[PDB]
């Protein structure tokens, strides 16, 4: 038998106090008034007594939305501490008004009335409290190192984090941004960015800051949604303190704001500047138009070079035409790259016709990269993540040019390639040019963003490359482990190349041999074993060491089971899970990426593709009027868009019953 | 609207078919406003099925 | 501009009729009574007038649960047709009572009050209507061919199917089975089975019959759940009209009823007959006990053979001990099968010691199979789906014995195997014995049901074999297509075996050749190409027919892309989808299969494993009392377990308001 008692005892109520609290709960005004008037004279009932749940008479009256009993208790001067917080959390406007006109707590000490109202996101109570001059303390820098911040963190790191989270919950309230904010959209953008940075910094409190940032982004998107005309939309997007605010939204990674259907419609209308009816056209018509504009890109470039002010000179400045011209230029460059591989004994030969036509494109690519670096800046250049591949391409092309020049000025004779040096400059130049061709042909992935059916796919692939990068670390660890083991076991039986059947040593011979004789060769053997191109007889030695052969073959089999069976299916499961997490947001991400791609063609700089590139207070008032209209519409829409309801209904019915019984 | 097709329509079924087809074509043409026209066409198809 | 009008016009109401209907809707009793009394004299208001929604005054009064206005309208003799159906569908007991005491319709003509009450599954109204002698028409056979059924199907196949579905919805009601049913459990079992058969037969109306059968199964499971003692449970399971009703539930594939925690507890208590505390034991203790009982299975079998009435004679009759003994016998049989492969030039050699010890096991297996066929019957034998593998094993073993006998009595000399005939009886006997060994070793899959961690897995694999069978058809179609094509292209260049390097022809040589020379060899080449064991040089001919070689290689590549890339990943997706559909029900399916496995060891027949096998009205009254208790408990539990509620609240408030205003 387990005895049950009250381990943490409290002060029980008397019979009269319990009767008074029950009368307050039932809403009987007459009995409560009589009890108060009698407590004034006899002092037999404590009006500030709690209940077994901790609520007092005032808290019970607030929870039941009984304004009459609330006012009756307030007129008798009951304890009122923290009652405003309970009235605000209950989201009852009349109670808040009555408390503005005049121990254990469910609210933390740092909670203030305005902060709690912002937490509740109730426009009425927030506006009530903002009518009075109320103020939220300013949060310090995300990485602030002042004496006050470190002192508060060392004294109490739980109180400090809780206070910061409460302040950022108050500031991130959509109703508190609709009011008391000069620019709600820019405030929402900055607040979302700062909350994302705090989520990055605060690891434990990450989900809350993430959801607050997402709430701010959704607030900005809904504010943009309330626009009802193109004039208002272009006033919003072009406000600067064109498309300045849209560029700011792109800077703060506001994907929901950018992917707005109206914003995307405006961007598409700007994108097809020359063609007014591109939206309603057949597939064959669009294909023929694109092919015709692409085949005429040198004519358009030359017309822009000669006279920019003409029917053909400024025709390339249109964003879609500019994109088509750049794509056609890159396609011709890749076609010449394909032609390049179509005497070969010359040591350091002069460049051929195809290479002489390739050189202008390489120079134009390098000049365009350095011009983008000089104009846009450094951070914008490194934020692209495609300028890395462009830098690799340009560096490899420059190395190819340098090695070609060196081999031309250091060699004159025509010696057959069979007796050339392994590190001959021509060979290194050819290898670097082949790698550069691979990279240049792979550079066409960035054009999948301009397509409707190839954009979300590319976004999904970019997002799934992160799971592959995560799996690559563990795969490489296992690979290094097994390579070290097999090398340690097999390096004793290394044989010279002359002893091999065809003077060939390694796994790239017809008969593979010395697969695990060195660390590098062991790494390559275990890499090629993933694809099955490593034969099983490589785990063999000429000596009759059957135990060593079996141990090596079993190491090989263990590596096969770990990589091909465990790691590969594990990576498949990882990618399968990661893809479903992008299925929903694929369209918004693609629209943001395509918006960036479109905005990249809106500038006057870089108009000519290679190789032709080497040859005012009314605004603020209009924006404020539009913002006022948007705020009104958004407040109305959000207003238009449990047991407490039934409890309020029961309280009303009981109060009406008691007053009818008293009247009759 | 299903109620507006139940009334003021000689043939509700053929009207629903044509309206679903035209809303699908508009969804194909109007890229930004695609989900709304898709759901309206699906609503018309469901109205015909329920009829 | 699209003009909008009323294409299907109706008869509009007058002002007085609309006012009367509005008074009925608002619940004002005085105005409605005055309107009725005035219509009696002046005949100005039609009391049976509809509304724009088709409802009359009586229907409006029923929908608002206004019993006073309902009775007032009934006393004035308003039209009452089909009002009972609306009162039943509304699930208002008082309205049904008032209508029992006394055009367009929302109910089909075949709907009757008792049928609609059964559809609503409302115990109160169903009992009300069953108090009166009410009767549901009997549905005919699922495959009935009488004149009435075919006549009704040919005259109106929509009315007939609708009537059948309504009747089966009425009969499958849990409340209508709680009442008016001698045995609710057996009725639920039979009804679920018949609804499943109807779902199989009625393809268009499949989901409805499936959900009705599942509802009946859940009703039976919940009736079993209401048991509160082991006595009641064993009374239910042992009722026969032991474990007779449990065997009936197993026969009707009642997986939810069988997998009941209390039923499974009783079956486990019966399963561990010898060990009372097997539930609370360590892993090592259970493992040692199982190993000890398995190593002593011949002693237990011999003790049962000599004296069944002893501490060891009847110790094998315990179900768990019997299962352990049979498993140990099969394990020893497989161990001897492994020993079997451990002079070989004898044509038709006599059997060795291992084969002489294997023969008793084979004879015992055959005798056990035919004894199961003779005892259980034919349908039960073919329902197992494992007796197919047992039949294959026994047929192959019998063929092995026959071929061994023939080779022994037809050959005496000792000729080396190199010059033996291809179809020598010894070779066929050895091949059949190897296939039999494969099948016997694969027979251990059926023992995974007895394990907790291996049972649901085996169920999932059995359920995923159906998707593989579905994919096999399309894979074989594509395989046959490409095999026919490659054969048609390549059969001209077939070369003799002597012309081959080592007098070897086919794909099983060191140098593969003639891979697509015949239909059979083409099928095998394309089969082995799935696993990559078919080299690429088989798509080559000695002649310089480069076009033919390229066309054949491209057929091969197309087949590779279709099978390995498309079909294989498609099958992976199929199995991935099909597995999640079994994840939820895996435990119940495993518990049903394990219950069947346990019940298989409850019989006296087949006690000795191979090779030792070849050497009363109180019951019904108790069951009825238990069933009455269960029905009461289930009704109470189901009773314990939208806009119409708010509409009823508003109607009550408005009626009270009007009566208060009239009184004052
Ligand atoms: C993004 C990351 C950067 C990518 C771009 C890097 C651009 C850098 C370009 C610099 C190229 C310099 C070539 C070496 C010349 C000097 C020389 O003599 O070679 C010596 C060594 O030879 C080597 O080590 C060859 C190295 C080739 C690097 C290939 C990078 C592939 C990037 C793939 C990216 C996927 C020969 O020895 P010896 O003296 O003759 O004796
Ligand atoms: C479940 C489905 C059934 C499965 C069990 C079947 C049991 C049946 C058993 C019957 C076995 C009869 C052997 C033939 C003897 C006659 C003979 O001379 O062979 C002739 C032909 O030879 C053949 O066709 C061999 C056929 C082997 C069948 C193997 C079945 C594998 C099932 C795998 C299942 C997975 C030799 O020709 P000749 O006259 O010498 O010239
Ligand atoms: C002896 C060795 C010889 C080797 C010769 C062959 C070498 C082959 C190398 C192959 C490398 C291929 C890399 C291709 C990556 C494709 C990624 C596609 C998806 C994608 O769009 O990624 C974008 C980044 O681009 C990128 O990921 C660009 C990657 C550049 C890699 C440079 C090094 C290679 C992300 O988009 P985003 O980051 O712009 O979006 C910012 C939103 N906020
Ligand atoms: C020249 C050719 C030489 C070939 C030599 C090698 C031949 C190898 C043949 C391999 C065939 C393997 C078949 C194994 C099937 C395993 C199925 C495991 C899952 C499972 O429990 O399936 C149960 C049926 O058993 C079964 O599926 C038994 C299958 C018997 C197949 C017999 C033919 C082979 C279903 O359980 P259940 O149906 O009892 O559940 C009734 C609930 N209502
Ligand atoms: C991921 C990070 C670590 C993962 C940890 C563990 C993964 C599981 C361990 C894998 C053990 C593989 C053993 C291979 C082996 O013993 O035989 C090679 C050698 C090759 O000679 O073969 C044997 O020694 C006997 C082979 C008998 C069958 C071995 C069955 C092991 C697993 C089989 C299939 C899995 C597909
Ligand atoms: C399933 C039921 C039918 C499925 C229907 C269609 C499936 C897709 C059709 C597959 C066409 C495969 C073509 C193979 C081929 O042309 O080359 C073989 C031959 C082999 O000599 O190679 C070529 O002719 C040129 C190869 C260039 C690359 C071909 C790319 C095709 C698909 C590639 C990869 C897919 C992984
Ligand atoms: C696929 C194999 C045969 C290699 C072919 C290489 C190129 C000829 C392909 C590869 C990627 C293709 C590009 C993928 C994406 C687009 C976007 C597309 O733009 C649109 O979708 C129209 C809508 C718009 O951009 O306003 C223009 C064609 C283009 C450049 C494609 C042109 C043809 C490209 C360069
Ligand atoms: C796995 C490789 C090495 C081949 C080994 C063959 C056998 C030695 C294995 C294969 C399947 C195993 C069986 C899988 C399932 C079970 C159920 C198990 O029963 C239980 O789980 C205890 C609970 C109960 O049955 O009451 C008894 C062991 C047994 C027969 C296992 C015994 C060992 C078996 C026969
Ligand atoms: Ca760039
Ligand atoms: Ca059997
Ligand atoms: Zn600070
Ligand atoms: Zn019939």
């Amino acid at each position: 038998r387990i005895p049950l008692q009250i381990v943490r005892a409290e002060t029980e109520l008397s019979a009269e106090e319990k009767a008074f609290l029950n009368a307050v709960e039932k809403g009987d005004y007459a009995t409560v008034k009589q009890a108060l008037q009698e407590a004034e004279i006899y002092y037999n009932v404590n009006i500030n007594c709690m209940d077994p749940l901790g609520r007092s008479a005032l808290l019970i009256a607030i929870e039941n939305e009984n304004l009459e009993i609330m006012e009756l208790l307030l007129n008798h001067s009951v304890y009122v501490g923290d009652a405003l917080l309970y009235a605000i959390r209950k989201e009852v406007v009349g109670a808040v008004e009555l408390l503005l006109s005049y121990q254990f707590s469910e609210f933390t000490p740092d909670i203030t009335p305005i902060m709690l109202a912002a937490h509740t996101n109730n426009y009425e109570i927030i506006k009530l409290l903002v009518q009075k001059r109320v103020t939220i303390p300013r949060p310090h820098q995300i990485r602030c190192n002042c004496v006050e911040c470190v002192s508060s963190s060392e004294v109490d790191s739980l109180r400090h984090s809780r206070s910061r989270l409460n302040i950022y919950k108050a500031l991130a309230s959509p109703s508190l941004i609709a009011l008391s904010s000069e620019d709600p959209i820019l405030t929402a953008f900055r607040l979302g960015w700062e909350l994302k940075e705090l989520s990055k910094v605060e690891n434990e409190f990450k989900a809350e800051y993430e959801e607050l940032s997402q709430q701010c982004k959704l607030f900005a998107k809904d504010l943009l949604d309330q626009a009802r005309s193109s004039r208002e939309l272009e006033i919003i997007l072009n406000h600067r303190d064109d498309l300045a605010k849209l560029k700011v939204a792109i800077k703060y990674h506001q994907k929901e704001f950018v992917a707005q259907p109206n914003c995307q419609q405006l961007l598409a209308t700007l994108w097809y500047d020359g063609f007014p009816g591109w939206r309603r056209k057949h597939w064959v018509v669009k294909l023929l138009t694109c092919m015709t504009i692409g085949f005429l890109f040198p004519m358009l470039s030359i017309a822009y070079l000669i006279s920019p002010r003409s029917n053909l000179g400024l025709f390339i400045k249109k964003p879609f035409i500019k994109f088509i011209c750049h794509t056609a230029s890159y396609l011709t460059f890749l076609f010449m790259l394909l032609l390049a591989s179509q005497d070969l004994h010359v040591q350091g030969p002069p460049p051929t016709v195809v290479e002489w036509m390739i050189l202008p494109w390489v120079l134009g690519f390098i000049w365009g990269e350095i011009k983008e670096m000089w104009d846009g800046g450094f951070t914008e250049y490194i934020h692209d993540w495609w300028n890395l591949m462009d830098f690799a391409m340009n560096s490899l092309y420059l190395a190819t040019i340098s090695l070609k020049i060196v081999a031309y000025v250091k060699y004159n004779g025509s010696r057959p390639r069979e007796e050339w040096e392994m590190w001959h400059p021509t060979l290194i130049a050819e290898a670097l040019f082949a790698i550069s061709n691979i990279l240049s042909s792979l550079r066409l992935i960035s054009l999948f963003t301009a397509n409707s059916h190839l954009g979300p796919l590319q976004i999904s692939l970019g997002r799934m490359l992160l799971d592959i990068l995560k799996f690559l670390f563990i795969y490489c660890l296992v690979l290094l482990a097994f390579a070290n083991g097999l090398n340690q076991l097999y390096f004793y039986y290394e044989t010279r190349a002359i002893d091999e059947p065809n003077n060939c040593k390694g796994i790239r011979c017809e008969k593979q041999n010395n697969a695990f004789s060195t660390l590098f060769e062991t790494l390559q053997s275990l890499f090629w074993s993933v694809f099955g191109l490593l034969n099983l007889y490589v785990t063999n030695v000429k000596a009759r060491h059957e135990f060593t052969e079996f141990v090596g073959a079993t190491m090989f089999g263990t590596y096969n089971v770990i990589s091909l069976v465990v790691l590969l299916n594990m990576l498949i499961a990882m990618m399968n899970n990661s893809y479903q997490l992008i299925a929903d947001h694929a369209d918004i991400e693609w629209k943001f990426a395509r918006t960036k791609l479109w905005m990249s063609y809106f500038d006057e700089g870089g108009t000519l593709p290679p190789p032709f590139n080497i040859i005012s207070l009314i605004q603020n008032q209009h924006y404020q009027e539009v913002i006022r209209n948007l705020v009104k519409r958004y407040v109305a829409a959000m207003i238009r868009n449990t047991e407490e309801n039934f409890k309020e209904l029961k309280q009303d019915i009981s109060s009406f019953r008691y007053e009818v019984l008293d009247l009759l």
